[PDB]
């Protein structure tokens, strides 16, 4: 792996307080990504994992990526091939979803 | 977190051709990390994961650690301190459970 994308999948009960990343659409972001993954030919380059709680449940869905320990925030399908494109082939982590600096 | 642990938590049905970590120790293995971490004070500098399936299902029960990609297979409840110590805080990879080059 030229990178490892991460995609917080906990699921808790509905109406749990601290809510879940898989109620805020974890799974409609994990396809995003393995489509855009699969359509440029990056399933050999790039590893797609889900996960359990990544720390900052209210700010999700949340992506991690590794190298860099990059995260990102209230993630949604559109975003997938931005961070696909612009930061893991570009090189530029997508500045309007990174989650906050306070956060992660 | 200057390290991320990820533990492969993927559980499958008993008797699926392809085995999973959950029936491989997962739990036991998670367990442990997380003993040796909250015991040496660590549950701030060293983040742990469950995930799933992180490929090699039949050198499971697998972990990944980043930085660096580094893959340990077979491993049991033991390893953690082990790789905690030697790997995590010593900087020397745990040469005896490193998942074989072959396979990661
Ligand atoms: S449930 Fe996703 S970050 Fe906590
Ligand atoms: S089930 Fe753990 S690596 Fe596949």
């Amino acid at each position: 792996p030229e990178f490892h994308i991460f995609i917080c999948a906990q699921n808790r009960p509905a109406g749990h307080p601290r809510g879940s990343c898989g109620a805020k659409g974890a799974e409609g972001v994990y396809n995003a990504f393995a489509q855009v993954l699969i359509q440029k030919n990056l399933t050999n380059r790039i590893a797609l994992t889900t996960t359990g709680c990544l720390g900052p449940c209210q700010a999700g869905a949340n992506v991690l990526i590794y190298p860099g320990a990059v995260m990102y925030s209230w993630v949604e399908p559109a975003d997938a091939a931005i961070i696909v494109e612009q930061h893991l082939l570009g090189g530029e982590p997508y500045a309007d979803k990174l989650t906050p600096a306070e956060i992660w």
